């Protein structure tokens, strides 16, 4: 069974990593690039970018532990813990060469530690649409002069007593449409059909819970990154962020500069949080050109 | 049928104000004190204070429009609109002399405009545990190093698509318990019977909706207050805030200083947000003493 349609010429497979079975979609030939999705989604967010990338690279797009068709982690959900799974996965397919990394949203939280701890394993890096967990997250506002703020949901998801699962179970489809669209500038790309696909996946009880566990581990990740960030990233990096409603704007690049010696950043106008879907053409182009240098 | 037990010597009654049937509980003799409840609650949060005050004053405790047993407002839920009803209600009972006003939580939002615009009508003012809606609310953090922040619910409640009603319906009891206790230092005062009563009341579909419409109007209230605030309050005022988990701390007095010329404040150590229930005795004493001067 596949929760989402595999692109022609790609395979859907699984690999056991430290006792956890990870689902991934793989295709193409050449140097490895790993694409890591974020909250509310799965590998499928990369499905339009993958075919073009696979013309030049071996592309692998895993489901984060607990999400999509991947089993929950056995250690925990903090960035440093989850990153081990992803680093090892990538190294199964690129054991003797560095690989490229593209990550979106909590894909960042779940990769940063393995990047900083194995810098020689990472050739080039693309980060989009989310803060690296650090003290800056504590400065985002709970409420804005426009209405709901960008990250109030962090508290919702992190709340005790399984507040979020309890309220959202049975209403996953409704909640996800609200969440995704409220964070979008080009909301029209989120058809009822596409939303059905994403909602069916995260409605799996272990997936709904795993979604929130990432946020419940966020403060732990912040504490981990406080130690880890004493060494800057040395490889070429690019940040992308949406300039429209729901996007991170200049924050993405400004924070990344504290983390990387070599970074070029882009803000995409009229695009919100969901770059691969809201603004496929310019995002795809930026990523492909960057990785193809 | 009464949603909550009326204290001996008080009457539960109704008055039509501008086409809206408002419910209140009234007793005592002497000059009038109006007690205005906030979110999650009704007139009943004042039920311990009322018979002590009723010894020196005529005490009236209304249900806010749409909450408890009061009809929804016919105009709207912004502070300036709601304040009209509460002001006219008070004047029916105290046409010939100024009355006192005690307000908690969103009771503040719903009274400030009528206070600032009718200063001659207000003898003395007590505000506890909530910001007057102004730009300061945009500084509260979405998330904290300890987990869920104090006011992330502002965005949750203000969200469209009836996000809050939709998620909370059928789970009203569960949600209110978590919300109340997460904003309390003294959770023990909230018995299953007490929570049952409050939950039953706000679970009325029009009451559940009314609850969040106050937050959906919050930005409008902030804009209203930006004009109103040009005139400072001149009457004697006191602020109270909880010093423990869930409380506003020093913020309450500090904000009030910018609005009022004559203000004294207290922070109550060991108490959270729900002062009349968590810390009835010291709160009652401070209010009674302040008003009895």
């Amino acid at each position: 069974a596949e929760e989402f349609p595999v692109p022609n010429g790609f395979e859907s497979a699984y690999r056991e990593v430290d006792g956890v079975k990870l689902h991934y979609v793989k295709g193409g030939q050449g140097p490895l690039v790993m694409l890591v999705h974020g909250f509310g989604q799965t590998w499928y967010e990369w499905h339009q970018l993958m075919p073009e990338l696979a013309k030049r690279f071996t592309v692998i797009a895993p489901d984060l532990p607990g999400l999509g068709q991947s089993e929950p982690p056995k250690t925990g959900y903090s960035g440093e813990q989850v990153a081990v799974y992803l680093h090892k996965l990538a190294r199964q397919f690129s054991p003797d060469r560095p690989f490229d990394l593209v990550a979106h949203d909590i894909g960042i939280w779940n990769t940063y530690p393995m990047v900083v701890k194995n810098q020689a394993d990472i050739a080039r890096l693309v980060y989009m649409e989310a803060p690296i967990p650090d003290a800056r997250i504590y400065r985002f506002p709970a409420f804005t002069a426009q209405g709901e703020s960008l990250v109030w949901a962090f508290s919702f998801f992190a709340a005790d007593d399984r507040l979020a699962e309890t309220l959202i179970a049975g209403k996953e489809r409704f909640f996800l449409e609200h969440f995704i669209k409220s964070h979008a500038s080009n909301t029209e790309v989120f058809s009822e059909r596409l939303l059905d696909l994403y909602a069916r996946s995260y409605a799996k009880p272990h997936s709904l819970n795993a979604s929130f566990e990432y946020y419940r581990a966020l403060n732990e990740s912040v504490r981990q990154n406080a130690e880890l960030a004493k060494t800057r990233l040395q490889m070429p990096t690019m940040t992308l962020a949406g300039g429209g409603h729901g996007g991170m704007g200049t924050f993405q690049l400004e924070q990344m500069k504290a983390y990387a010696e070599d970074v070029e950043g882009h803000v995409l106008p009229g695009c919100g949080h969901w770059l691969p879907e809201e603004c496929a053409a310019p995002m795809n182009r930026l990523v492909i050109d960057f990785l193809s240098r």
